[PDB]
């Protein structure tokens, strides 16, 4: 099975995964002297004000929060967005150091962590349909920094210790993801993929330029917790990040000047 481990991390997974080493994945080095302004680009629309959270699950590679994505609830829209993209879940990835763990990179620069909060596309029915299309998902990242404490990640963090390991998951309502954005809405936006297997080639990026910030406790406590499920060896949940990806026949476009 892939992972993040030596044996069976980033480098491995084009032998199962094979569009690993295709035209359009992710994440990629945001040079942002090459980035180039679209006037045409409209401003995000982010609709969270009904979004209902259900389950918080510990999958093996990163904890995903869950929403009820079988209404319009929670969606996103706009920017370079054509129609209406719904909430499914959101998670992180994040690294064993503050130096490391973001996925996607701003002049070669890591953050601490980043924040994927992924919709899908809903002319297409639902999620399994929308990624096996080429404009089938919307995710938009967020980076991490570790200065002052985010409040509204601390509800997400006080439940970790219930989905310490692999398979674990427990009820998360009433969770409001608004919570977790920061005050600009400005961005990057290119064509991309899934970071993790099966690495599908389904989605638009639109990743914020500015940082939320979090604790070092915060950060913290997504360290806790265990790649393996419970009764197994432990190995800490760390370092679930895919490096950045050749940018290949792709231009990056910036949402601001
Ligand atoms: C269990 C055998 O070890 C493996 C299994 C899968 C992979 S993958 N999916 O990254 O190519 C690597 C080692
Ligand atoms: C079925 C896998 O669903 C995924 C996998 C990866 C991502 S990410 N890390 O690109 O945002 C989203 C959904
Ligand atoms: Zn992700």
């Amino acid at each position: 099975h892939w992972g993040y481990g030596k044996h069976n991390g980033p480098e491995h997974w084009h032998k199962d995964f094979p569009i690993a080493k295709g035209e359009r994945q992710s994440p990629v080095d945001i040079d942002t002297h090459t980035a180039k302004y679209d006037p045409s680009l409209k401003p995000l629309s982010v609709s969270y004000d009904q979004a209902t959270s259900l389950r918080i699950l510990n999958n093996g590679h990163a904890f995903n929060v869950e929403f009820d994505d079988s209404q319009d609830k929670a969606v996103l829209k706009g920017g370079p967005l054509d129609g209406t993209y719904r909430l499914i879940q959101f998670h992180f990835h994040w690294g064993s150091l503050d130096g490391q763990g973001s996925e996607h990179t701003v002049d070669k620069k890591k953050y601490a962590a980043e924040l994927h909060l992924v919709h899908w596309n809903t002319k297409y029915g639902d999620f399994g349909k929308a990624v096996q299309q080429p404009d089938g998902l919307a995710v938009l990242g967020i980076f991490l920094k570790v200065g002052s404490a985010k409040p509204g990640l601390q509800k997400v963090v006080d439940v970790l210790d219930s989905i310490k390991t692999k398979g674990k998951s427990a009820d998360f309502t009433n969770f409001d993801p608004r919570g977790l954005l920061p005050e600009s809405l400005d961005y990057w936006t290119y064509p991309g993929s899934l970071t993790t297997p099966p690495l599908l080639e389904c989605v638009t990026w639109i990743v914020l330029k500015e940082p939320i910030s979090v604790s070092s406790e915060q950060v913290l406590k997504f360290r806790k917790l265990n790649f393996n499920g419970e009764g197994e060896p432990e190995e800490l949940m760390v370092d679930n990040w895919r490096p950045a990806q050749p940018l290949k026949n792709r231009q990056i476009k910036a949402s601001f000047k």
